[PDB]
């Protein structure tokens, strides 16, 4: 079911997205 | 059907592009 929805995808996707987003910290607290 | 299709391809490439497309945030914000 998982990989037939996509939902392994969007599971692994949104994954490093967050990943990506950690990155907006040190552009938060320095600017 | 997923190898056949080239689904698993387009779910494949799909996943780093975004990866590649996160490198944006740096240059949204600091420009």
């Amino acid at each position: 079911l998982e990989q037939e929805s996509g939902t392994k995808h969007a599971r692994d996707l949104e994954k490093m997205k967050a990943q990506s987003q950690g990155n907006q910290q040190l552009e938060i607290t320095k600017a």
